RNA sequence: GUGAGCGGCAUCCAAGUUACGCAUCAGAUUCGAGACGCGAGUAUUUCCCGCGCGGGG
């Protein structure tokens, strides 16, 4: 619906990720977070971290993943 | 539900033992407390001065 670049930055050093570290995850964890604050600890996490404001890519297969690439490390 | 979540660098240990700031050097030569303080002068006048008054022997 618009295309966006998220930047950060950090005031203290963080743990390198192994891994990709994907934008959807973390809104996805700040997602979780914000519906635990207003619902309490005991809710599903698995039915709220697809609540983003991302829209998504379908792959021929129904594969579908969210538009937000991982993040860039310098 | 951020390859996420959970996770003491921690325990013990002597900088201590011996060693001389000591030996040797003139505050010396030169010069007065003795000199100094109106005790001697032998009487009426002018050009100018501070300006009727104050002044130059």
């Amino acid at each position: 619906m618009d295309f966006l670049k998220v930047t950060i930055n950090l005031g203290s050093p963080m743990v390198e990720p192994g891994d990709l570290f994907h934008l959807d995850a973390l809104l996805g964890a700040l997602r979780v977070s914000e519906v635990r604050a207003e619902l309490g600890d005991g809710i599903n996490p698995r039915d709220h971290h697809y609540d983003l404001p991302l829209e998504q890519y379908r792959s021929r297969s129904g594969q579908w993943v969210f538009k937000a690439s991982a993040f860039h490390i310098n």
